């Protein structure tokens, strides 16, 4: 027999309500931009799909950054560039400035607004209770904002939170892998990276929501507070699953699989074992018992769940005591 379906708890039916254009992103017409307006300064870096490149935006003397894309099907262009549009405006969201094709790769290249970012390799050893709380709420505007207009991110990690500390600046970017949520839709479970993915993509459980970026957002927690990264260290997508289930615990793991009726493969079986449920002080010790507090504890315990319908949604944690000092300094 197959799964069990799922339904989104909250922002269920946001794009059945919108009109087929907000979401219907393969008759999205790209709006073109000059191309001779950048001129390319350094190369940032790389990604699965892009070169990314610091550049000068030649008209206004405004700093970019420039993503310009390898060969990606149009469709899947055309979803991030509607994403981001949708998205626009919306707190702690990256920019998206312009949309360009470049003369020597011919492929698009995505003009985002510049952050000046801290490497994260760098600035979580510096962050201190407070910090961590802060930033924490400002990734959850982001998330409840972008799962209010119907939109899952998929890619929730470090990478992919740019923080200019000096002027305590954050934004969510690359929404390359973003989808829109439809009730009933089942999804590529082969998304995210692998310390990040949730038992739901571990499983091959396909209708799932945006409560996968709530186990992503646990995940960055628990590597914060605990000074752990990654926090779950597996060596693939199965033993993924097994360095969760030495934390969770096998027993609410098969309670999971029993409750959505999910066939696990049977290469997990042998793999998994037993494992009991274990508890968040053996991750604390001298070095970063000043990030952990019991707030920290409940908000993390109610994050990383199996059960996707069981997390916190981004609204239920931004009332989490965790952050009562971070809401009253903010009003
Ligand atoms: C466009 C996108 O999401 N792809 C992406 C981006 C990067 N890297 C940066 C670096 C900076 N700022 C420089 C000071 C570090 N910014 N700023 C705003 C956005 C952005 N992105 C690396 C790798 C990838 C794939």
């Amino acid at each position: 027999s197959g799964p069990v379906p799922s339904r989104a708890r909250v922002y269920t039916d946001v794009n059945t309500h919108r009109p087929r254009e907000y979401w219907d992103y393969e008759s999205h017409v790209v709006e073109w931009g000059n191309q001779d307006d950048y001129q390319l300064v350094r190369k940032l870096g790389r990604g699965k799909y892009s070169e990314v490149f610091e550049a000068i935006n030649i008209t206004n003397n405004e700093k970019v950054v420039v993503k310009i894309l390898k060969p990606v099907k149009k469709k899947k262009i055309k979803r991030e560039i509607k994403i981001l549009e949708n998205l626009r405006g919306g707190p702690n969201i990256i920019t998206l400035a312009d949309i360009v094709k470049d003369p020597v790769s011919r492929t698009p290249a995505l003009v985002f607004e510049h952050v000046n970012n801290t490497d994260f390799k760098q600035l979580y050893q510096t962050l201190t209770d407070y910090d961590i709380r802060f930033y924490m709420y400002e990734i959850l505007k982001a998330l409840d904002y972008c799962h209010s207009m119907g939109i899952m991110h998929r890619d929730v990690k470090p990478h992919n939170v740019m923080i200019d500390h000096e002027h305590r600046k954050l934004r969510l970017i690359d929404w390359g892998l973003a989808e829109f949520y439809h009730p009933g839709q089942e999804y590529n479970v082969r998304v995210a990276s692998r310390y990040f993915k949730g038992p739901e993509l571990l499983v091959d459980y396909q209708m799932y929501d945006y409560s996968l970026d709530m186990w992503s957002l646990g995940c960055m927690l628990a590597s914060m507070i605990f000074r752990k990264e990654p926090f779950f260290h597996g060596h693939d997508n199965y033993d993924q699953l097994v360095r969760i289930a030495k934390v969770l615990g096998t027993e609410d793991l098969y309670d999971y699989i029993d409750k959505y009726n999910i066939e696990l493969d049977p290469r997990f079986n042998d793999i998994l074992g037993r494992h009991s449920r274990k508890r968040w002080e053996r991750f604390v010790h001298s070095e970063n018992q000043h990030l952990v507090s019991p707030e920290a504890l409940d908000f993390l315990d109610k994050l990383l769940r199996y059960d996707h319908q069981s997390r916190l949604t981004a609204r239920e944690a931004m009332e989490h005591p965790y952050f009562y000092t971070v809401v009253k300094d903010q009003a």
